[PDB]
Formats: structure tokens, sequence, C-alpha cells
């Protein structure tokens, strides 16, 4: 693997301005345990399920570890929009405060969020990775602004098979950095382009640690980041996250801020 280790628990800086905007200027991300309210994260996890269950030919009775499909790709993207209400999660009194202490002001949420429910794949000898993420980095596809961060939650947990997202480690401090054409990525059976491997240094280590519901990672618009393919088994688990993009209410709105992923995708 080419992880390195593990996020740094940035928990214990919350109440040190200081400490924390020191962290997250020098790291380009923050992550946060049990920030956020458990039971507000279940209700969507549920509606993710539900969702599948309808669209995905998930087992209606399953529990969310049981939980399992046979395609990402085959599931109605747009329609699973229809049922996870991550807008009203996003909003909620309890999450925007979570919001507010990250930035240290008043905040707009996007009214973009992208959702993902990705099946292990592990043991598979010809797999369907090409979905996932390349390294890239947010501010490459959304501004003109350059001070909303990402905001990345497990709806319910990772381990490292499972996966999530990998950050390179201090990959904000040099600015936008090239993204080129990568045929092993595609997107609606569309090219994608990625940061190539001669653009991300063996300085700016790779992290990536098990998450739990109530947790958030959050990034810089230069973070360079990536996804992590799910390979779980033991046990074989979902990644079911979702994120979404924040920045300061006094700041410019953007495509992208204004526009919710259907009108756009
Ligand atoms: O979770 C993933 O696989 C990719 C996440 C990502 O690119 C993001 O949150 O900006
Ligand atoms: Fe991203
Ligand atoms: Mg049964
Ligand atoms: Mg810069």
């Amino acid at each position: 693997t080419n992880v390195t280790g593990d996020y740094t628990d940035c928990t214990p800086l919350l109440g040190d301005r200081a400490a924390l905007d020191s962290f997250y200027e020098e790291h380009g991300y923050l992550f946060l345990r049990n920030v956020l309210d458990r039971d507000l994260v279940k209700t969507v996890a549920e509606q993710m399920r539900e969702g599948l269950v309808a669209l995905g030919a998930a087992d209606p009775h399953a529990t969310l570890e049981e939980l399992t499909i046979d395609s990402f790709e085959s599931v109605d993207e747009v329609a699973m929009h229809d049922y996870v209400k991550y807008d009203a999660f996003w909003n909620n009194p309890s999450t925007i405060k979570v919001f507010e202490q990250v930035f240290g002001e008043p905040v707009f949420v996007f009214l973009s969020t992208t959702i993902r429910y990705y099946p292990s794949q592990a043991g598979s000898e010809e797999p369907s990775f090409h979905y996932l993420t390349p390294f890239h980095q947010d501010g490459f596809y959304i501004g003109p602004n350059q001070d909303f961060r990402t905001f990345w939650i497990p709806l319910i947990r990772t381990t490292r098979e499972s996966g999530g997202v990998a950050l390179a480690d201090g990959s904000h401090r040099r600015g936008k950095r090239d993204h080129v054409l990568n045929e092993s990525f595609r997107r609606f059976g569309h090219p994608v382009r990625g940061i190539p491997p001669t653009e991300v240094s063996e300085d700016e280590h790779l992290l990536h640690s098990p998450m739990e519901p109530g947790d958030i990672l959050l990034f810089h618009a230069h973070m360079c980041h990536k996804s992590i393919p799910n390979l779980s088994k033991d046990p074989r688990l979902m990644r079911m996250s979702m994120d979404t993009r924040v920045q300061p209410a006094k700041s410019h709105r953007g495509f992208n801020a204004m526009t919710p992923w259907t009108e756009s995708a």
C-alpha cells in the first residue's frame, strides 16, 4: 500500500484557534473525531440504504454492515440524490456549529454534494475501480475562489481495507497542479484527468485512517487526494460516504457552490 500513515487526530486542537489554524496551514487537513450527531449520521446512512434497496437490488433485510450491491455503476445516481437528504444534514444546527468551529466565522454550505456507495471487490480478478477518483485537487474543478474546504464524512465506519480518501500530507502549498488524462479512470463512460505520479512528492506522505460515523475529515482546495478502493474481506463492508464543500459566508459563491449535483453532472 502507498498509504504510509494515519491522519493525525486533530480533535485535541478544537478550543485553540491558533493551534488549529497552524496545523491546518502546515498540513492542509483536519481530522475531527465524534463531532457530528451520530443519530443524524445514522439517519442519512439509512436513507442511502433504502435508496439501494429501491435502486441497487440491495437485500431489504440486510443491516448496514451486511449490506452489499453488485455494481456501483448500475445504480441510478440521479435517483439516489432524491433518497439521501444531505442538505438537511449539512444545515442542521449541530453540523453548522462544527463548520463554524473550523472556519471561525459563519459559513455557506455548497448546494452540491457527492454521495458514494462502493461495494467491496476483494477477490475480483478484473475489478471495476475506474469510477474512483485519481489524485486531484478540488480547487482544480471548483472556483474561482479557493478558500472553500472539502468536508468528507463516513456514513458507516471505514476500515483500512474498505477505503475512503487518501491525503497527500502538506501537498496544498504549491498551488494548483497539472491534471492529465488517465486511461484507467472514467466517469459516466467519459475520460478523467488526474495528477500524474511525477507531480506528487514522496515527501507529501499519504495518509488514511479508519473513521467512525460522527467523524469528519476536511481539507484545503489544493490538497492532493485520491480514492482508496474497497478491498474489504474481514469483514466485507460497503464504503458509504458523502462529501461537500463549505466556505466563509462572506466569500464569492461560484457555480459549484450554487448548483446541485444533478443539475451540473
Ligand atoms: O471518497 C472518495 O473516493 C473521493 C473523495 C473526494 O475526492 C472528495 O471528497 O473531494
Ligand atoms: Fe475531491
Ligand atoms: Mg435474508
Ligand atoms: Mg498557495
